[PDB]
């Protein structure tokens, strides 16, 4: 095979990021075997000179000439870093005078947390890495592509971005999964305005069968990596789930912390005085050991301490608390009174190797094929889709076949509830966080106070101006049950005011504060890699900083909403405003399944204000005022609490995870 | 070097249907110079000869050995005839001794007709040639594929037939678009079953710039050839539309056939004697002309004449007219009084052009590569992706970047309309057409009669015994309002006779009358490919049937149900199920479009008794009962009279065409 297609890509010139190692040093390897010529970039100097030197050696046995030329690197390419990538564009035409493919490979793992524990820098280099790079490069390159009269752009998503139509939950990796899924969704979106002279597709393989994935240089196997994650979590959610069901029947969170910070689960199931679901969690850890490990003898490392604190301090359970109220945050790791010994292992490796078989046995019988995907195959079959000349579009799938069955699909909305659900919001207070979309905040506003009876509703803007506008638009009566919150520092600090000031809401309502720009590709005013950025801060990012809140919040629904587009537009804002749809549906969906396993047991689902076919936008006053309507009306579907389906599987299902388009 | 792709497919044998041109032709040409082995087949053998001659010509100019024995031929296969599609297996076999790829690339353009106007034998020849001759292949090659441990089945679809979760209209084409969607619903819903060892994937080109599409040696470009039977049917429709609106005033029916006869344009717009809608007809056919053509001069063609009458006798509409109704339907073209001279054309040449460039136009405009792929970059595509080892159950989109925006994606149930809406059946007459879905058939029976007060449910079955049972699960008040008509000759009579009887119906629901078969590829117990024909028979062209009746209705509101899987099930039939829903809706979306150009205007909505996610589907006899009546909720939905157009753009369109899942 691999010295027989020397004639597939003959003199072709491809950047591929993330070059060294895995799927990208694989199609590094046979572009150059095809006769293509690559600019191979990394951040590891030396497993990229190793790679690009086996490259040029087995180019020398298949009888190339001039092999030093046709394969060149670039080592310390950070792909979180737009600098560091711009010297990758620079470094190609230098080398070749042009650029044909561009292969975005490069990739993180990221947080690897669950939503509510995951930190915003984490997110943002997950995003950075992931998904800003791969528009930050298609900025640079698309127009020499389009000047030359061709090019082919390839992003390498995954399975677990999800596919067209189809989102699909990635517990413990949501920032993750929005990356990839964003991958994804911007071949879908963007690929008419990359044409005609370019083709833009994704790859999206699930597990692939190497080095990273197999485990090496004494490093743990992925499927390990992820058991030992549920292993952890299962513990922090086990000890969060205790403190919380003891504080809501009214123990003062002081004493569960007092009794927690003992962390001797010998004594705490003993002592008569430790509340009930205490005794009951460390009775239950105490039969979790193996002989060896800890985490039959100590509740928590002080690792898992920290993340309870800050999930006890982010549901505001500390505002009453003397002690807790003022602790440095910094201190969060500190407050154990002994911690598991350095000689042992906490966690039980027998547990560890059940969860990452029931992860891996999970995944390999999902597999047509039979067989997961080596990187080769993967490689192999990329090579062979960027010799294809009339594919656009379009996500291919080497994943050996990988089929994971789930509901979760857009939905259009044509649907209502009874006004006895509606009518438990009766003395309620929501939230609403918006600021351009005056017309729907005002209507939903009007919906919660006239027809729900809400006592309070938090409009939470970027601007007095912005809470103005939407007040301009109520009734006098029903503006008097309209509260102002202007933030004034980050959304998780106005959220943690309102808490404060006005106490837990019911509905949390999520709409992004910024309108999305008319612009994408246009030579004379393109969207600009800093603008792209924004895009995503507002309208991704800004909703993961609300629901690591919300998803804290006792009898709390949560709503996602993706963005709008201004009747009559015919800008790439409705290319974008589908781009969005695509990638928070990962996020959603992701972001339900994690607050099942949580104490709070927050719903979340998602409603779009743009529709997937632009000739049925609102076209006139009458649709417009109709979209409106609906939108209220589907704010107090999912956000309503919630009915009692829980005989229902069916009816369960749907109220936690969708995307309502109205 | 320069031309070396023998990497990607040396020494595999692919066996290819229409191999001696277009698309086919080039595969088997490709795959040759990429070192693979062909066996070409088609009808005939001077085709095929000179296909052979310069493949093997141009092997032996880039330096292939036994190149003759590399590439071989068999004519006399057609794939409407099975036996010869044997003999095609049979010579790979004899040739190569052994199989690699199977290519179903051969196909037949089909009836060309509107549904109303299609003849059930028109539409069998389309289905057996270009979705049950899939089968049949696929039924005799998986055996020996999975024998020798690897395989490939590749189907040539086409974008018309649709995209996995979204339908697409193909009006006038409603044969060749199920055959299509067929296709890739066998990839979707079958690959798991022809794995591990066969990947089976799909293409899905669009338009394919070649011979076919541009003509040759004066036949008509298929954008001409489209053009024309557009003009065909607008004139057609709006004959027919006349006719009906004057029936619907109250002018007999006789009278308007009797002034039609005539078929003088300039007469019949200035003779009073003639309906106002006639006047108005014959005044906007005057108007129409180029000074050559005739249709300006006579309204009808014999074969336009013919067309109408079996409309009208379809519609029951001759049952009280004397002459019409003892007509023998031989003499359907006989009735014109003059007939349009044989020596001029009926159409005017640049109306047909015009409409081809409308259709033309169309299509190329919605290109992201800006340029329609040809049959070479097409084949290219096709070579390319046969080397992937990764990809099962997947249709690639080598179409130049298509994108024909709609929303017809499948969707689950949690909708409702107004008490007000499902109050106007009271008094009004419903057919129910079924055998073995009892349970669901029998709450739909009780829900139309108990909850929205139907006078009379006809209850269309294959046995009595069928209705007996429905009957058995009904209190006696609620039975009262249910009429047994048990099939005698086909269901189109049983309809006629339904219709003679208790007259025009408001809602027609359409259920298989047989359950799905247990089995597809199993070694010990196969479905054999007259299995699979019999499947196809009661599952799409049962639904073909009672629409092509149904479509003709005034008032009427048309529900087809695709398959039920029994509870606990764990065969292949939840497959079928899922196989069917996809190939349905490409029915559903067609007909909905070409029902809203008829003067009937008949509303078209699909059920899916099966979910796609098989631990959805309900697992005891609650969750079966929640189903059942969630069921007949969902045909009270799309079978009660629907929300005007007027009243909302959003709305109209979310109750034509729709497949809603229960
Ligand atoms: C498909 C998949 C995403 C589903 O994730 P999931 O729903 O969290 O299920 P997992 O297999 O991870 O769960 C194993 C167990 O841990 C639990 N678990 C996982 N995350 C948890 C959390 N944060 N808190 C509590 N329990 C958790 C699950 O609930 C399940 O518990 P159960 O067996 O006791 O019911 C997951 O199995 C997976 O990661 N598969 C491999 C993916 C892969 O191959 N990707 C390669 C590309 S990056
Ligand atoms: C995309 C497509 C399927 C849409 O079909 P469509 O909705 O019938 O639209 P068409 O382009 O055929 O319609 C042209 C006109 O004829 C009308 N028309 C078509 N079939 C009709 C019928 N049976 N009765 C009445 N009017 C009809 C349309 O409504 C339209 O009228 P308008 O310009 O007044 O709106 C069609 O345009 C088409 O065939 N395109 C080419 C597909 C192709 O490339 N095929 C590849 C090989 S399979």
């Amino acid at each position: 095979f691999s010295e027989n297609i020397t004639g597939l890509h003959l003199g072709k010139v491809a950047l591929i990021t993330g070059g060294s190692a895995g799927i990208g040093g694989q199609v590094a390897r046979l572009l150059a075997l095809a006769g293509g010529k690559v600019m191979m970039v990394a951040r590891r100097e030396s497993e990229l000179a190793v790679a690009r030197a086996r490259i040029v050696s087995e180019l020398e046995d298949i009888g190339f000439a001039g092999v030093e030329r046709r394969v060149q690197t670039l080592a310390n390419v950070d792909v979180s870093n737009f600098e560091s990538l711009k010297g990758a564009v620079d470094a190609t035409l230098k080398a070749f005078g042009r650029i044909d493919y561009l292969i975005n490979n490069a990739g993180v793992a990221g947080a690897e947390d669950m939503v509510v524990d995951m930190g915003v820098d984490a997110w943002d280099y997950t995003l950075d890495a992931n998904l800003v790079s791969n528009y930050f490069l298609m900025h640079h390159v698309a127009p020499l592509m389009k000047a030359q009269g061709s090019g082919y752009i390839l992003n390498v998503s995954s399975y677990f971005g999800g596919e067209k139509y189809l989102a699909v939950a990635y517990p413990n990796r949501a920032d993750y999964a929005v990356s990839k899924a964003g991958q994804r969704a911007m071949v879908e979106s963007m690929a008419r305005y990359l044409g005609p002279e370019v083709q833009f597709n994704a790859i999206a393989p699930g597990p692939v069968d190497g080095d990273r994935l197999s485990g090496t240089g004494g490093k743990p196997g992925l499927f390990e990596r992820r058991g030992k994650l549920i292993l952890e979590n299962k513990r922090l959610n086990a000890v969060h789930a205790a403190a919380i069901k003891a504080i809501r029947r009214g123990v003062r969170v002081e004493a569960v912390l007092a009794r927690l910070a003992r962390n001797d689960t010998v004594k705490m199931s003993h002592d008569t005085n430790n509340p009930r679901e205490l005794r009951e969690l460390a009775l239950a850890c105490a039969r979790e050991g193996d002989g060896t490990c800890t985490w039959d003898q100590y509740l928590l490392t002080p690792q898992i301490a920290a993340a309870l604190v800050s999930r006890l301090r982010q549901a505001g359970l500390f505002l009453d608390a003397p002690e807790w109220s003022e602790r440095p945050v910094t201190e969060d790791g500190d407050w154990l009174l002994r911690v598991p010994p350095e000689d042992a292992p906490f966690l039980p490796a027998d547990k560890i190797a059940a969860e990452a078989k029931k992860v891996g046995g999970g995944v390999l019988s999902k597999l047509y094929l039979g067989k997961m995907p080596t990187e080769h195959d993967v490689a192999q079959a990329t090579v062979f889709f960027l010799a294809d000349r009339a594919v656009s579009g379009e996500t291919f799938m080497p994943s050996g076949g990988l089929s994971v069955e789930r509901s979760t699909t857009e939905r259009e909305l044509f649907g209502s509830p009874k006004q006895e659900r509606l009518d438990q919001m009766r003395g309620k207070t929501v939230w609403i966080i918006g600021e351009h979309l005056v017309d729907y905040l005002a209507e939903t506003a009007r919906a919660f106070i006239e027809d729900c009876h809400a006592a309070n509703v938090v409009l939470i803007t970027r601007t007095a101006e912005g809470f103005d506008a939407v007040e301009a638009q109520l009734d006098e009566d029903v503006a008097q049950s309209l509260t102002s919150l202007v933030v004034s520092s980050d959304i998780e600090a106005a959220m943690d005011e309102a808490l404060s000031q006005w106490g837990r809401p019911t509905t949390i309502l999520s709409t992004p504060f910024t309108a999305l720009p008319g612009k994408l590709f246009e030579a004379q005013d393109p969207l600009t890699p800093d603008e792209f950025r924004e895009v995503v801060a507002d309208n991704l990012t800004h909703h993961f900083r609300v629901s690591r809140r919300a998803s804290l919040y006792d009898d709390c629904q949560l709503v996602l909403t993706s963005p709008d587009v201004a009747m009559g537009d015919k800008s790439p804002a409705f290319a974008l405003a589908n781009f969005i749809k695509t990638t928070l549906h990962a996020f959603t969906a992701t972001l339900a399944v994690e607050n099942e396993r949580l104490v709070h047991d927050v719903p979340v689902n998602q409603i779009n204000l743009t529709r997937r076919v632009q000739s049925e936008e609102p076209r006139d006053l009458d649709e417009h005022l109709e979209e409106v309507r609906r939108f209220a009306r589907a704010v107090l579907l999912v956000g309503a609490p919630l009915p009692d389906a829980e005989d229902s599987r069916y009816r369960a299902r749907i109220y936690r995870g969708m995307s309502m388009t109205v």
